[PDB]
C-alpha cells in the first residue's frame, strides 16, 4: 500500500470490489449480484484527478447527487455548464423636444438559462459570458449575487422547466450601473443583425464530507481541479439528438515509465464512461445500439491522424480495438 | 456497529425503539405505550440525507420546531417555501411641460409573503423571486437585509395572520436602485395584462447544537442538502383544499446491491411521511380518510408508467401494494 | 444524572432547592426561609428552551437583568419588544415656476419609541417595521445603525422616560437614500387618512458568560430561539390597564411518551409565571386578586375549545383545574 | 542529507532516478527503460528557486498541468504570460444643438486576449496593461473581477480558440467609471495614429497539496518568486514562426565558493530545458534540427561579450562548448 | 551563545565563516579560496537592525534577490525607492457658449517611474508622492491597486527599460475622483511655471522563510524597521555619474559601554558595504578606484565638524582612517 | 521576586545596574566605567505604565529608536506629536452668467506638518484636527490613507526638512468629498481674519517583538496607554528657544500605603528625564547650565501654591529640594 488510500496494490492492479466498505478481490462470480469490476494505479491517490480518491469514488461515499458512472475511478467527476441565451430587449435612453445621448445611447437585458452535463455537481454556480455583435465582444459580465444559482444539479437546468429564464442586465460589481451601448452599435443591429452570447468560464464550488459528520461547501472550488483533469484525460461527447452527455477518461502517457495507469481501448473507455449493457458483444446504451457501424464518428485532425497512424498494424481493422490516449476528443451521433 | 451511529447493525434491521436515550429492540407489545417502530440502513450515518444521523432522528434531540413525522429515520427534515405575490403599484417617472424619459420611465413595488410547508424550519430565508410580464422576464431580484425574514417556522407565513405583507422594491445589493421598467412594457400592461411573479431558489440555513451546550445558526446551509436529498427520494403531496403538506420519503435503488435500505410501499411511505392512524386496515390521517378509493390521485408520465409496469404482475390489484422507486411524484387531492 | 447538568434525577424529578450552589433535597420547612421548590425534567440540559440550563436557572447565575419568575426552569426567559409609532412628519419635495416630481414626491420621518416586556433583556435591538397606508405596504425598514438601541432592559423603553422618541427616515442599509413617496399616496394620505407603522421582527443578542469570567454579547441571537420556545410552550398575557405582561410557560405533548416533563394546570402555571402570593387559597398578585371570578379571561377558538373538552369530565368546574396543554394562549384582565 | 528533502548527498551529486517515489543510484542500463538522470545541490530545498522542491520536481506529484520539462529539478516552473490587444473602440460623449464636454469627451474599449508560454499554468491571473499613445501612456488599469481568468493553461490562451476576445472598458476596482479620454487626444488619434497597449505586470496564485489530500490555489502567489528566479537563472527564448517557448535554466555563480550548484553549458541546458532527442551528437527538438549551424542565435551585447571572452580559451570552437552564466539571454529562431 | 543565534560568542568576535551551514574560526588561508570574515556581536540577534539574523545574514539563506553586499552582518538590507515624473499633461474641463467651473476647472495626469537601489527588494511598492506648484502642495496622493508594483527588484525599474511609464490620474481610494485644480492655479502655470512632484513614504513588504519550505509576503512592512535602522547606522552614497548606490552601515556609540558592536572606520566600512577589492593598498570598486585622492568626498555640516574633530589627533593624516559614528552622511563622487 | 520581571525584590528598592543582560548590584566604582543607577518598585511589572516592563526598559531591547533617557524604568517612553499649519488656500465654487451656491460657496486646503518630541516613535499617525474661525469649529477632520504617517521618529518631522508639507483637503472617510464652506464665513474671511487650525488626538502604534524574532505593529495602540500615563506622572517641559522637550516622570501618591515607588524631588526628576550631566554639584545639559537661578521657571497655579505648602517646612530654600507629587507642570525656559 504504497499510496495510502486503505487498497491493496494486487488488489489495485489485478482488480476489486467494494462490499460491506472494505476492498475484496475480484472472482468471475460476482458479476451476477449485480457487482463491478474496478482497476486503478497504485502510486496515486486520486486516479483520475478530480478531488475523490479511489476508495471514496470505489464505496460510493462521495455525495448523492454525482452519477454513477463517476463510481469507477477511471472516469472523473467533472460538470460541464453552458449558458443558452433568448430575448435580448433593448431599452431606449431618449428623453423627451428630444435627446440623443451618445455613447450610453441604449440598454440590453438578456434572458439566460444554465445547464449541466456530466456527472457532478456545481453548488454555486457564476458564469462569465461575453456579449459578440457583428464581430465585436461588446461587454464581458461575470454574474453577481442576483444571477448566482446554486445546487445545480446535473441532467437539468438552475431554471427549471416550467419557469421563465433568468435575468441578466447588470454589470457593476453590486446590482448597479445598466449596460450600455454606442449609438452607432444600436444603428446597426435595428438594420439587419442580432446579438448573440457566449459563455468563456464558470467557477464553483464542490460538496465534501467534514469531521462532524456534516458537509461543507465554502471553501472549495472547481478552478483549480479543471486545469489538472483536461491535461491526462480523453473527452467523448455522445448526443442521443434530444440530450447530450459529455465525459472525460483518463488515459495513459505511453513515453513516462512511472505511469502504472490500466491501458484502455476506445470501446471499453466509452462502455465505463458513458454506462452500457453489454450484449452480444455489442453496446446498447439504454435501448439505441452505439456501436461503430450503427452510429457516425466525428474525430479532430490530431484524433484521425493518431487512429490513421495506430490502424496500420491492428490485426482487427475495427475503431473500437485502438488504443485511447491523452488529447482525443470523440463525438458520437446516434442515427435519427 | 458499521456505521458508527451508536446503533447496532440488528437493531437498525430487525427494528428498534429509542428509550430513555439509549436503543432497545422492538416487542409487540411497545405499541400500547405510544411507542414507534423504526428501519434504517446499518452503512450510512444518516439514511435520508438530511443532516441528522439516525440516532439523532430517532431519539428527538435535533430541535423542537421540527415536526414528530420527521422523527423517523426514512423521512428527511426537509422545508418547502415559496413567495405569494399580490398588489403590484406603478410609481410614475414623469417631470412637471412634462418630461417621459424612457428606459427608467417608472416603478414597480410589489408585495410578497413568504409560505412553508413540510417538517423543518428556514431560520434565515432569502428568496430569489422574478417577475414575468408577456413572457418576458423584467428582472430577478434576491432579498435583501430588509426582506430576509429569520426563523420561518413550519405551517405558518413569515409574515403572520393580521400583518401586512411584505414590501419589495429594491434591486442592488444595499436598499438603493429602485426598480425601472421600459415605457413600452408599461404602456403594455397598462392596456390589458399583469405582472405575475415567481420563485426560482431560496437559500437558509439550519440549527445545530455545539459542543457549549447553544445551537448555532451562521455556517450553515440548505443549498449544499437540496440535490442529496432530492435524487435518493419520492415526493408526496397532500391537499385538504386549505391546507397543503409536501413530503419526501427515501427509496432504494434496486439496481445498486450495496444499498441496504429498506423498501416499502405507497401505502407505508403514505402512513409514515404523512402522519396517520390506521383504523380497521384504512388510513385516517385526521379525520378524512386518504384510502385510494376515497380521494383522488394525480402522477406524472413517469409515475404512470412505473406503475402501469409494476401493477401487472401483482396479486392484488391495489395502488398502495405498488413498489415506491426514486423519482416519483404523487399529489393526493381529498374530496371535498 | 443522565441529562448532565449537575442535578439527579430524583432531586429534578420529586423537587429541589438550590442552597450554597449545590442542589439539596425538598422539605416543608424550607418555604419558611424565604426558598423555592422547583420541579424539570431529568432527559433534557434546558426544559423550557432558553439557552439557560436548569442548573444556571435554578441558582440564579444567568445575568443580573433577568427577572426572578425566570429563575424557575419552567419558564422561559424572553423578551417580547415592540414599537409604538407616532408623530409621521412628511417633507415636501417640490422645487421653486414649480416642480412637482412623481415616484419620489415626499418625504416621511417617523418617530418610534422601542417598549420591552417579558423577562430578559435584549442587548442589540433591530427591529424591522413595515409601514402600512389604505392596506398598501408602502416600505419595510429594518433598523440600522442610528437606530440600533443597545441594552433594552425589561420593563422599560429605550428611549426612557423625558426623552423626546427615536427617529426612522433612511431606508439604505447605510444612513442615506431617504423614504420616498408617490404623489398619488401623498394626495391620498392628504385628505382623510393617516400612515400606520407595525413591527414584524425583531433580531437581538443575549449575554452569555466565557471561561475569563467575562460577559460576552456578540455572537449570539435570539433568532434561533423564538422557534424552539413557542412550539412547546403557552403563552399567558396579564393587563393591569397601565403595565402589561406577557410570559410563555412550558407545557407537556400528551401523545409522546418521551417527555418526561411535569404536568402543571392553568392556576399553579399563572403563579408560577406572573409571580403571586398565595393566601386563603387565593392568588393575589402584588394587591388585585386574579381569581377567576374577580378578572376577566379571553381565549380563543381552539383554547376555548380545549377547555370545553376538558371540563366536561372534571369533578370540579373551576377553569384554573384544567390541564395546560402546549398552544393555549390565555389573556388575563383585571377590573379597573 | 543536510538540505533535508530525502535525498542523499551522494545520490543529489552524482545522479539519481526516482522510481516507485524513492531515489536510487544512475546507471547506464536505465535509459533503454525511458528513465532520466538528474543532477542538483545538496544544500538547498529547491535549486531552481521555484516553490516545489527537488523530490517533488523529480518524482513529478507537483501537478499535473506541468509540463514534464519542468520535472528537472535545474528547469524552473514559471508562467510567462502576455497580452494581445486589437479591436479599439470608440465611444462618443456628445450629447444632441451639441455639446462637446472636454475632460471627458470620448470613452475607449479595447479586446483583450491573454497567452500562456512557459511550464507551469497560471491559476487567478490578473495583467496590468497600460495604453500608450503618440508616448503619452493614457492610463494603466489592472484587471477587475469581469477580467480575471482563472486557470490559464500552458500552451492556449484564456479566451479559447473560437471564441471573441475579452473586453476591457472599465477602470474602477469594480464595475463602474469607464475609460476617459481628452478632446485633444481624441482629434490626434482620429487623423493618423493609433493606440497601443503593453503589458506591466500580471499577478497569479498556484496549487500546491494540502494535508488533507486536496489542493489549494488562494493563499499563494507567484509575485514573491519573480525576484528570486531571475536573479539566479538564464532565459532562452526559442521561436519556431508559429509558437513560441520561453525557459529559465539554473545557473552558478563562480565567485561563490558555497554554491555547490552543478554547471552546464550551453547544449546541455538547451537539451534539458526545451527537451530535445539526441541523435548523431545532433539535438533535434521534435523534428527540426536546433543545432548551431543550422538555426540563428541572437544575443544581448552582455551576452556576446561573455561569449567573446569565454571563446578565446576554447580548444573546440563551438557555440554550444561555452558555460552558462546567470543573466544570460539566448533566442534561437529556425529557419523556414 | 548568549544571544541563541547558533553562533559561539568568541566565534562572533574574533571572525567566522559559514561553511556547510556551520560556523568555523578564520584562518588566514581561507581567503584564498574565496571565502569572507565577519564579526558581528554577542548580544543582539540581528546586529544591524534588518529582519534576518547574523546566522541567515552570513550563511545567505534570506532570499536570492538581496545583494551580496549584504551578507556582512554589518551591512543592513534595505532598499531605498523614488519616483521619477514626467509628462504632467492637463485636461481642460470647458463645457461647450461656453462654461468655466471653478474650483473643479481642470484635471492633470502625471507620469511616474519607480526606481529601487540598495540591495534588499520591496514586493509590494506603495509610494506617496505629493504635487508642487509655486510652493504650494496641490495634494498627496498614495498609490492604488492600479499604481502598486510587486517586486521591485534591486537595480531596476518597475516600469522596465522598453515600456512607457506609469499612468497616475486618481486621488480616491479606489479608482474615481480624478485630481481637480483651480482655475487661478491653472492660469498660474500656464504662463510661465511647472508642477514637480516629490515622494514623501514609501509603504512595502519582505519575504521570509515559512514553516512549510515556502516563502510569504502579506503580513509583512518595511515600515517599522525604517526607525531602528536610521538611528544606528551611517549613510554612503556613491555616484559613478550614470548609477547611484546607498549603503547605511551600523556603528558603535561610544558613551554606551553596554554596545558590543565591532569598531570600523571609513575605509573598511566602504570596503565592507559598496564591495570593492583591495589591491596595492588601494580600493579599486570594480575598476574605478575609490581613494580619498582620485575621488571628491562630499560631507554635511556635523560630518564635516566631527572629522575635523577626530583630525586633529591622528599620527596619520587620512580622511579613511577617521573612526565612524553614527549619524554620519558621506557622499562619494568619482571623477568623469 | 513578587512581580516577576526576574529582577529581585532587594536589587530593585537598593539599586541594580543591567551587565550582560543580566541584573547585578550596584557599586560606587561602577560609575567610572560609563555605567547607571536604577531604583523601581517590586510591586509591580512596569512602573511607569508604559507597554515596556522594568527588565525591558533597563537592558535595552525595547526598540532602537527609542531615546536613552527612557532606559530609566522610572522615564515613561511617550511621544507627544502635534500638527503644524500654514497656506490656508480657498477654491470658488461659483460657476461661469454667475451661479452662487450656497451652502457648498467655496473649499478650503490646508498645508500640515506632523511634528513628534519625547522618546518614542509612533509607528502610523491619524491626527485628528478641527478648524476654528471666528470662534467657531468649521470641521473636524481626522486623517485617512493620504494623510496618514508611518514611523514618524522622535526629534524630526513626518514630511522632512526640504519637502513640502502634506496636503489635506478632504473629509469623508475615503478620498472624497471636500470640505465645505458657507458664503456667509467666506465673506466674514476675506475681510479681516484668518482661520487657525488645532490638534485634538492622535491615534498610533508601538512596535513590540514577537516569539519568532520578528518586530509587530498593527494590533497594539497609544490611545490605551495615554490615561494610565498622564495620571500617575509629573509633566515637564524645557524650551532652548529652538527646540523643545516634553517628558513624564512618575511620581509616588503619599496617601497610598501600597505604592512602594521611590521618591524623587525636583532636581533629580529633572536630571534624569531631560538627561544631564553634574558637574560642581550643577546640572549643565549640553552646556547651557539648567539651574534654578540661571533659567527661568513657570508653574500653574496648583504647582505654585503646593510648592509655597512645601516649602514653608525645608531647612534649605532651593527649589529643586522640593518633593515631587503626581499633577504638577513645570516649564523650564533657558535664557537667550
Ligand atoms: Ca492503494
Ligand atoms: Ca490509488
Ligand atoms: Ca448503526
Ligand atoms: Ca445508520
Ligand atoms: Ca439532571
Ligand atoms: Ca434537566
Ligand atoms: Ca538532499
Ligand atoms: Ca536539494
Ligand atoms: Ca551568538
Ligand atoms: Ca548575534
Ligand atoms: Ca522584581
Ligand atoms: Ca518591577
Amino acid at each position: 500500500d504504497t499510496d495510502n488510500d486503505n487498497i491493496p496494490d494486487s488488489y489495485e492492479r489485478n482488480g476489486y470490489t467494494i462490499k460491506d466498505l472494505i476492498a475484496v478481490k475480484w472472482e468471475d462470480s460476482f458479476a451476477e449480484q449485480g457487482y463491478k469490476k474496478y482497476v486503478s494505479n497504485y502510486l496515486e491517490s486520486n486516479t483520475a484527478g478530480d478531488p475523490y480518491t479511489d476508495y471514496e469514488k470505489a464505496s460510493g461515499s462521495f455525495d448523492k447527487a454525482i452519477k454513477t458512472e463517476a463510481r469507477d475511478p477511471l472516469v472523473a467527476a467533472y460538470p460541464i455548464v453552458g449558458v443558452g441565451m433568448e430575448k435580448l430587449i433593448i431599452s431606449t435612453n431618449e428623453h423627451a423636444g428630444l435627446s440623443i445621448n451618445k455613447g450610453e445611447s441604449a440598454y440590453i437585458n438578456a434572458n439566460v438559462r444554465y445547464y449541466n452535463t456530466g456527472t457532478a455537481p456545481m453548488y454555486k454556480v457564476t458564469p462569465t459570458t461575453n456579449l459578440v455583435l457583428d464581430g465585436d465582444t461588446l461587454s464581458t459580465i461575470k454574474a453577481q449575487e442576483n444571477q448566482i444559482g446554486n445546487n445545480l444539479s446535473p441532467g437539468d437546468t438552475y431554471p427549471k422547466k416550467g419557469l421563465s429564464p433568468l435575468a441578466l442586465n447588470t454589470m457593476d460589481q453590486f446590482s448597479s450601473r445598466l449596460i450600455p451601448i454606442n449609438y452607432d452599435q444600436l444603428k446597426k443591429l435595428d438594420a439587419g443583425k442580432q446579438i448573440k452570447l457566449e459563455t468563456t468560464q464558470v467557477s464553483g464550488n464542490f460538496g465534501t464530507k467534514n469531521s462532524s459528520g456534516q458537509i461543507v461547501t465554502e471553501g472549495n472550488s472547481w478552478s483549480d481541479y479543471i486545469s489538472q483533469i483536461d491535461s491526462i484525460s480523453a473527452s467523448i461527447i455522445l448526443d442521443t439528438e434530444n440530450e447530450s452527455y459529455e465525459r472525460r477518461v483518463t488515459a495513459k502517457n505511453l513515453q513516462d515509465p512511472e505511469d502504472k495507469t490500466p491501458e484502455l481501448t476506445i470501446g471499453e473507455a466509452i462502455e465505463k464512461a458513458f454506462g452500457a449493457t453489454k450484449k452480444d458483444g455489442l453496446l446498447y446504451f439504454n435501448d439505441i445500439p452505439i456501436d461503430e457501424s450503427c452510429v457516425e464518428l466525428i474525430f479532430d485532425d490530431n484524433t484521425a491522424n493518431k487512429i490513421k497512424d495506430s490502424l496500420k498494424t491492428l490485426s482487427d481493422k475495427k475503431i473500437y480495438n485502438v488504443k485511447l490516449e491523452r488529447g482525443m476528443n470523440i463525438l458520437i451521433k446516434t442515427p435519427t
